[PDB]
Formats: C-alpha cells, sequence, structure tokens
C-alpha cells in the first residue's frame, strides 16, 4: 500500500450518443462537503470516461482545456464538458492520490 500523488492528463472525446457521461462537482451539487473546488465524482455505465480506461471518482480537475476553474464553480465545470464539442475532444488535467499500492 504505497502512497503516491501526481497529476494525470485524461483526454476525452464527446461520444456520439451522450457525449460526456462524466460529471464534476465543485463541492456544491453534493451533500458531501461544500464551498470546495471542482472534481470528478460521477461516471456512466457507457460513457467515454468510464471506458477511457483511466478515469474514476476522485480525480481532482484543476486545469481542464486550460481553464483551471476559479475557487469553486460547478457551472464552470459543466461548461468545459460542453465546450469539448468544439474540437470533439477535451483534455482534463487532474490530480490523483494513490493510497493502496
Amino acid at each position: 500500500q504505497v502512497v503516491h500523488t501526481e497529476t494525470t492528463e485524461v483526454v476525452l472525446t464527446a461520444d456520439p450518443v451522450t457525449g460526456f457521461g462524466i460529471q464534476l462537482q465543485g463541492s456544491v451539487f453534493a451533500t458531501e462537503t461544500l464551498s470546495s473546488p471542482p472534481l470528478i465524482s460521477y461516471i456512466e455505465a457507457d460513457s467515454p470516461a468510464e471506458r477511457c480506461g483511466v478515469l474514476q471518482i476522485g480525480d481532482r480537475v484543476m486545469a481542464i482545456n486550460g481553464i483551471p476553474t476559479e475557487d469553486s464553480t460547478f457551472e464552470e465545470a459543466n461548461q468545459l464538458l460542453r465546450d469539448s464539442s468544439i474540437t470533439s475532444k477535451v483534455t482534463l488535467e487532474i490530480e490523483f492520490d494513490v493510497a493502496e499500492s
């Protein structure tokens, strides 16, 4: 159970069905804590994020498509996901903390 902590660059592509079944809450749309920054905490059983083979609940998004969000803006996160349609794909910079090997 080694302890780690790094940032990952997960580039996703808007699926022709749903697009981005993955949701990121800025500690506002969840009863668990609030007034906090935006992060990933929701994936679909058929979304590019789930099938990305490198995404899960816990990823701290703080630099998506350039926009690292300001303080806390849930609406901002959703906007970034929708702004991915422009290029058909987005690059979300997240931070993970390994705590189990």
